[PDB]
């Protein structure tokens, strides 16, 4: 088993690639309608997120069982919370993979523009998705150093701005955009955690791939609250800094602000560079969140509470089957970028999809309370003020969302409360059982 | 059985709760649709009558006091169990808000400054408390008080169902066939957006079964006869109207059993419809009372809701948790004080009512989960019946409005991290770990 581990460094880079993944080189953009006040969004989300890193760094640390959020929720509430917790998680997964795939390929077509064509755009997706099933194929320390590689480029063009854009930084810049919402102070930072609280999705990454990990009990905690922290840094300080050497206005309307922006400060290879990073941490993400899929089928598969093929392994201990249905399942939604009207449809899903990974975190902060309390001392209060937080983080993440993703994520918690039921009756065993018959 | 319920009352209180406000205002809310209503009716008792033999069956299994509660917590356990009864509670007394205004709105007929707000809210504070005070007396009384209240409400609907065929007209009826602008498909889920909901209470006699005579055999015979006779109703009298009333007037009604009648018999017959109408509202507001002291009762006497729900007095009656129940009413009855008062209040009554469908999703989970082992040669049919059931439930979420629907998974979320905050070391866990 020991030889197929994952270590520190890597499992710590696929936690704040997964995190930052897509999104951070948008970023900008999104909350340019918003302004310079976004600071105070970023502040009210960093204490949510670390909050929630926390939570997961000690369940983790309490019970590195494989699959995460699926485990713990299984151990407090019982296999049909479990199962429910592996559904809506490990459809999160894979149906996030699409959208990040049609991103990522995106940033290519800045080298190759035939990839902006539809039909194009989708041949190299499946494609692409496929490459990254393969890594998960050659095993979890194939995968992960990929990605470790893929989040250090895209990290260049992050930290290059964090560090060194601030001798362009302008407060007079960053200023004269202050609030431009046209909301009061409170509803412009709705508007910002509207953005910034879906920044840190994959904060559970490490947790939930404890099995593949080295020493989980030491390095999954270290991995989780780091991954979280680097993306935290990363986040204010590139925010920031481009806020104030860019003019709100063209900020606005680019689709690549970082990419825009270096393109015409230190010329054509600096907007390449930031291309080429920017997509190499989108398709690296690809790998992690794949792996991720795999993993919590695979624990949920083996305490019979998902099918068992996806408990099937090679020598390695790799859930081969299941990866390879994954990619055939996201090829068949990879078929929405097909037309402008296709990618339409596919996006309720990917909306509703995103939402799913929130009841995975409400579960393991309530885990974190009922089974751990034994192990809290004198420091309970700590304990259950900083969980309390990351319940805050959880509720007001969905309190923001659009009305219709989180009604078709009620829709989605009942048909998997009718599946359970049709599905396991019979093999369910009940806390009251009914007398014998 | 001194202070039980006997099988005519608990069956009065089952399709009482479910007609309510409701059966007197279908017609005006349908008329929008059209005849074609009539194939949305048949898809509804369709899946209402699965739900109440999904009832009826797990009730016949386990007459357990407090229904989907008690069914939620054995095959889930104490979180799943904490979560139906939070949900179902707040819905019964949260809803008698809406009830109770429409049914002292029914007696402004009689006595016109019941239509100003405060004259309204007032009456409304001390209507509420009136059937708290009846429940407190006890459950033989408040079901004793709904059974004359739901047969004075059934004047009116019966005397159209079976008399208004004289009157029916079908040239009348097909005219406004689909009135909707929509295709069939459209128009049946139209259709469905408002009949689905008309069937909740079904659960009324299992939450009830803690104080009804024999449970195991009268609770799913009041049950299945209380969805019965709130179908027969519904189809009938709205079927009725349709072909008596153009579709025109119909829509503009507020009242079109209570303007059909003051026009076609005159002014008498306008007050006795008002009259019934309020008299069904009001004897809900009891039954519905009654149920929120049932469950919480059930909840807090296995540690699931706070202990001072479980307070009985030497008749077992929750009456501290009705005193409870009557304060958060009186509180959330200050709503109806203004318009704008009004509409505000109007996202937490819609919200509420879409709660009722957790504890029925879970009951058809628990009758699978639990009573397999009872199925027998008839699996197949149990499954099936479930499985319409669990449809049902299913797709009268998928009709609601997004907005209700997404305060009702927040809702969902806060009654999680609520039980973790407070029951962590109360909570045992199925798998736990090692000891420290
Ligand atoms: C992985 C599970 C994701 C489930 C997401 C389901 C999205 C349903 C798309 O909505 C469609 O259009 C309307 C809303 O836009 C609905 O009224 C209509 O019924 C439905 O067909
Ligand atoms: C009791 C189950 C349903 C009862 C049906 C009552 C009469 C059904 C009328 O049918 C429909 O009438 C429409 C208008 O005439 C036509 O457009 C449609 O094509 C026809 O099929
Ligand atoms: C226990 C019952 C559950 C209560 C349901 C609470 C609904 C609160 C919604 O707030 C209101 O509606 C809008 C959203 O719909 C908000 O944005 C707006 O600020 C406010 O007007
Ligand atoms: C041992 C494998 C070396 C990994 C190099 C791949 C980098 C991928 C960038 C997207
Ligand atoms: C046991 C005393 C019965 C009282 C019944 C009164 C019914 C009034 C409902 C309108
Ligand atoms: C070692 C192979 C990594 C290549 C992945 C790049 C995807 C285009
Ligand atoms: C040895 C360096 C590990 C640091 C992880 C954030
Ligand atoms: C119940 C479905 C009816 C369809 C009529 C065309
Ligand atoms: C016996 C008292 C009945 C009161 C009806 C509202
Ligand atoms: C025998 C009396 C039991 C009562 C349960 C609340
Ligand atoms: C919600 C009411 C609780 C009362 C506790 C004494
Ligand atoms: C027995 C009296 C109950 C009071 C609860 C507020």
């Amino acid at each position: 088993a020991d030889a197929h581990k994952v270590g520190l460094i890597p499992v710590t880079l696929m936690v704040s690639g997964n995190i930052m993944g897509s999104g951070v080189f948008l970023l900008p953009a999104n909350l340019a309608s918003t302004g310079g006040i976004a600071i105070y969004g970023w502040l009210v989300t960093i204490i949510g997120a670390l909050g929630l890193s926390m939570v997961y760094a000690k369940m983790s640390f309490l019970d590195p069982s494989p699959g995460g959020s699926y485990a713990y929720a299984r151990r407090c509430f019982g296999p049909f919370l479990g199962y429910q917790t592996n559904v809506l998680y490990w459809l999160a997964c894979w149906i996030g993979n699409i959208a990040m795939v049609v991103i990522g390929v995106g940033y290519l077509s800045y080298f190759f523009p035939i990839l902006k064509d539809p039909l194009v755009l989708t041949i190299t997706c499946v494609v692409v998705l496929w490459i990254f099933v393969l890594l998960n194929i050659v095993g979890p320390k194939m995968i992960t150093r990929v990605q470790a590689v893929a989040t250090v480029l895209a990290l260049i063009p992050i930290v290059g701005i964090a560090v060194f854009g601030w001798f362009w930084f302008r407060g007079e810049t960053y200023m004269a955009a202050w609030n431009v919402s046209g909301l009061g102070t409170f509803g412009a930072i709705q508007s910002t955690l509207n953005v910034t609280l879906w920044s840190f999705i994959g904060v559970e990454s490490a947790s939930v791939a404890a099995g593949v990990v080295k020493n989980p009990k030491r390095n999954v905690p270290i991995a989780t609250i780091g991954g979280v922290l680097i993306a935290a840094v990363c986040y204010v300080l590139s925010t920031t800094a481009i806020m104030g050497m860019i003019p709100n206005a063209a900020l606005r309307v680019s689709a690549s602000p970082f990419g825009d922006a270096a393109r015409m400060a230190l010329g054509d290879t600096a907007g390449a560079i930031v291309s080429f990073c920017a997509a190499a941490g989108c398709l690296g993400s690809l790998g992690g969140w794949t792996l991720l899929a795999g993993q919590t089928a695979k624990a949920a598969a083996d305490d019979g509470l998902f099918p068992p093929i996806f408990a099937r392994v090679n020598k390695a201990g790799t859930p081969v089957a299941g990866l390879i249905i994954v990619g055939i399942l996201m090829t068949i939604f990879q078929l929405s970028s097909i037309s402008p009207n296709a990618t339409k449809e596919f996006g309720l899903v990917s909306s509703v999809s995103v939402i799913f990974t929130l009841v995975p975190y409400l579960y393991t902060c309530a885990a974190l309370l009922l089974l751990g309390h034994g192990h809290f001392g004198k420091a309970r209060p700590a304990y259950l003020a900083v969980t309390t937080i990351a319940f805050l983080y959880c509720i007001w993440a969905v309190v923001g969302s659009g009305a219709k993703e989180v009604m078709w994520s009620f829709v989605t918690l009942m048909v998997i409360t009718a599946m359970y039921a049709l599905n396991y009756n019979r093999l369910h065993k009940n806390p009251y059982p009914l007398d014998a018959p």
